[PDB]
């Protein structure tokens, strides 16, 4: 049946998104019933960027500097604020295609998808996971502010990601619908740099049992370990610690798959220890780690959005 | 910036899935206009499968028995009739949601997203190459036939595979929506294995010029080569041969990085020959080909579909 990096459908999320002006400035926003989302950087110029004062450079904005354009028709805005890093322009008109949705401010290791778009416009979809070190691995332009990140149950959007930045090592930053920053990063041109970028094991282990569910098997073998054993192993290589907590996520792949969690654990040890000798699982090279073990489950299982 | 594998939105494809059953089996349907189109087999039993006369089969079949469902609301079919391995279900309504769109028959090397759908009702969406010998390595469970590929082109989509089958090494086979297999295929189960799999060189080229675009460089070095030189490298790894087309194809990525292609090609051959040692290519241990040329360009400059 296979296994692929697979994004959520997007649809729901296109109707959404908005094209943002203020001044010189152009990126992107999202409608949801009457308010519009974007990044407050939108009110800055190219040079207010290194030490901005946001409060005192929207203090020279009203109502009318911020143009925004849903696909070819424009919004009339009747207000404004500021929430943390995000602007909220309240519009009169409800988005006529706001789905169901929720804000969610996600925990590292937890996966979603992208929508790039520029000018309002989309232009592709991936998934993500945002990292141990709060930054996430994406493919971002300049305009692509204002690009989300999100996961969809059944009907229901939950939005987590909102982008803002590029660090100078080319990972992402943003925030979550709140504004508030994932992570210590802050919308200004000066020194941030991420922290290690640590593997997150639990979901590695959840690609192996889904590698397993599809016949890839090589990997498996004969030992067992234990939870501290197998964190001594995690630690050497910048992999986070396994939990009680994690293990008993993956009981429902353990059951499916008849192996274990402390065996497959094994398998996960002896692949760090000596690697994979040339060759491949579901198609990689290296071990896989932002799949959740509800996203194997979801993808193993065609759970469908309506 | 980054560079990661970019599905289309599908959001314009989402709107054209629907559900078709016919007696005991059920799988996807696309309907545009007032056509709505799905695999043959759908008129097939289990054990009708091993080897279907479908002209016969589908004697027996009438308009009412295709039940056509979008969403929650069911389409009355006026009409039936099979082209070669696809029914096209006439409808009474044409789709409301009907983007502006094609069929095409792609060519191998050639990429497009997939819509994964059980029952009418998406699931995820990722992005798929048609490999040199015509499978594609995509996610698809039982029920998910009737999915399918396409390619936005502005705002305009370009319809060009639908899932009919999987194959027991785990691959899969489908057709172009006018119901032509890819490859030597058929729609029913005996033994078909597939050939070899080539690798894309002019793909994995691309990509490399989208690492070096994108500040992944180690790979670069000293030499050049010839393409006859090169192409007695591609055939002892199984690669598909290069041409002075694939070269020309590869020239606007060649201009904006100033590597000329021969130096590139010299640079996979050294990979080829001595593998990555251990290292990355933008997040990735083994060499990506399932990029385009186009696809490069569109991701490194943000071209985006209304
Ligand atoms: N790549 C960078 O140097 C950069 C660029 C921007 N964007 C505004 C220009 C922002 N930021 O948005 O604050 C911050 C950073 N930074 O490293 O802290
Ligand atoms: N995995 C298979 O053995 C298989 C399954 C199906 N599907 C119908 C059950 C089809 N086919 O669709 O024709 C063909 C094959 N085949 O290998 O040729
Ligand atoms: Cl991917
Ligand atoms: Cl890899």
């Amino acid at each position: 049946s296979g296994f692929r990096k697979m994004a959520f459908p997007s649809g729901k999320v296109e109707g959404c998104m908005v094209q943002v002006t203020c001044g010189t400035t152009t990126l992107n926003g999202l409608w949801l019933d009457d308010v519009v989302y974007c990044p407050r950087h939108v009110i800055c110029t190219s040079e207010d960027m290194l030490n901005p004062n946001y409060e005192d450079l929207l203090i020279r904005k009203s109502n009318h500097n911020f143009l925004v354009q849903a696909g070819n028709v424009q919004l009339r805005v009747i207000g404004h604020s500021m929430q943390n890093c995000v602007l909220k322009l309240k519009v009169d008109t409800a988005n006529p295609k706001t789905p169901k949705y929720k804000f969610v401010r996600i925990q590292p290791g937890q996966t979603f998808s992208v929508l790039a778009c520029y000018n309002g416009s989309p232009s592709g979809v991936y998934q993500c996971a945002m990292r141990p070190n709060f930054t996430i691995k994406g493919s971002f332009l300049n305009g692509s502010c204002g690009s989300v990140g999100f996961n969809i149950d059944y009907d229901c959007v939950s939005f987590c990601y909102m982008h803002h930045m590029e660090l100078p090592t080319g990972v992402h930053a943003g925030t979550d619908l709140e504004g508030n920053f994932y992570g210590p990063f802050v919308d200004r041109q000066t020194a941030q740099a991420a922290g290690t970028d640590t593997t997150i094991t639990v979901n590695v282990l959840a690609w192996l049992y889904a590698a397993v569910i599809n016949g890839d098997r090589w990997f498996l073998n004969r030992f067992t370990t234990t939870l501290n054993d197998f964190n001594l192993v995690a630690m050497k290589y910048n992999y986070e610690p396994l939990t009680q907590d994690h293990v008993d996520i993956l009981g429902p792949l353990s059951a499916q798959t008849g192996i274990a969690v402390l065996d497959m654990c094994a398998s996960l040890k002896e692949l760090l220890q000596n690697g994979m000798n040339g060759r491949t699982i579901l198609g990689s090279a290296l071990l896989e780690d932002e799949f959740t073990p509800f996203d194997v489950v979801r993808q193993c299982s065609g759970v469908t959005f309506q």
